[PDB]
C-alpha cells in the first residue's frame, strides 16, 4: 500500500514526533548523525529484508520485497539514502551471528568495521525489545549515553506500548562499541568461546513503524 516510513522511533526517551510535517525533506532538522549513524549501522547489517537485488529503472517502494516475517519497512528507509545493505554485507567480514532458535528472542551479529569513529570490532543485537531489556541497563540520547533504571524503563514501557507491543511489530536494535586494545586482534570470539560482555550494554533505541496513513 502507498509509501511507508518509520514515523515512531524512540530514541530522546519521550518520542516527540520525529517525522518533518509538511513534506519529507531535510528543511530544518540538523544531520547531526550519531545516534542516527548508529540506527543505521545496526538497522543495514542486522536485515534480512530486501529490494530483491536493486532496480532496473523504478521506485524502492515498488521493487517487492524479499526477506522473512520480521519487516522490510526496516530497510525501505535504508537502501533510499542511506546506504547500499547489498554492499555492506560483504563490507562487513561478518565474524559470528548467534542464532536465536526459540529461547533466545533475541540475535546477535559481531562484525568487524573497517571505518568511522566505530571500533575495529564491535557488535548489534536485534529481538524482543522486552527480551532485550533484561540485559539492557543504558539508552543513546544523541550520541551520548544515560544509564537505564526504572524510570526510563517506563518510558520505553509507554514508549513501546502506544507503538505495538502486541507480537512482531516494535523490535529493539541495540549495540555494543567494542574495545580494540581489550579485545582479541584475531577477532575469536567463535559461539563457543564467547568472551563478549552480554550486559548494560546500549540499547540505541527503537525503529517501530506506521501502517496506516
Ligand atoms: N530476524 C529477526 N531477528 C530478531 N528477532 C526477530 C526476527 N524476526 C522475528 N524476530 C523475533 O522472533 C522471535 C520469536 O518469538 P515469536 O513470538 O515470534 O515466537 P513464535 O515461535 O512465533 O511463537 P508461537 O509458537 O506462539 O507462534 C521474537 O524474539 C521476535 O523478536
Amino acid at each position: 500500500q502507498n509509501p511507508m516510513t518509520v514515523a515512531h522511533m524512540w530514541f530522546d526517551n519521550q518520542i516527540h514526533e520525529a517525522d518533518t510535517t509538511e513534506n519529507q525533506s531535510g528543511v530544518s532538522f540538523d544531520k547531526t548523525s550519531a545516534t542516527w549513524f548508529a540506527l543505521s549501522r545496526i538497522a543495514g547489517l542486522c536485515n534480512r529484508a530486501v529490494f530483491q537485488a536493486n532496480q532496473e529503472n523504478l521506485p524502492i517502494l515498488k521493487r517487492a520485497v524479499a526477506g522473512d516475517a520480521s519487516e522490510s519497512a526496516l530497510l525501505k528507509c535504508i537502501e533510499v539514502c542511506c546506504g547500499s545493505v547489498m554492499e555492506m554485507r560483504e563490507k562487513y567480514t561478518k565474524i559470528v551471528e548467534i542464532p536465536f532458535n526459540s529461547t533466545n528472542k533475541y540475535q546477535l551479529s559481531i562484525h568487524k568495521n573497517p571505518n568511522a569513529s566505530e571500533p575495529k570490532h564491535l557488535l548489534v543485537m536485534k529481538g524482543a525489545p522486552e527480551r532485550i531489556l533484561d540485559r539492557c541497563s543504558s539508552i543513546l540520547l544523541h550520541g551520548k549515553e544515560q544509564p537505564l533504571d526504572e524510570e526510563l524503563k517506563d518510558a520505553f514501557q509507554n514508549a513501546y506500548l502506544e507503538l505495538g507491543g502486541l507480537g512482531e511489530r516494535v523490535l529493539g536494535f541495540c549495540h555494543l562499541l567494542l574495545p580494540d586494545e581489550q579485545f582479541p586482534e584475531g577477532f575469536q570470539f567463535d559461539t563457543d568461546e564467547v568472551n563478549f560482555p552480554v550486559d548494560n550494554l546500549c540499547f540505541v533505541g527503537l525503529i517501530s513503524m506506521i501502517d496506516p496513513p
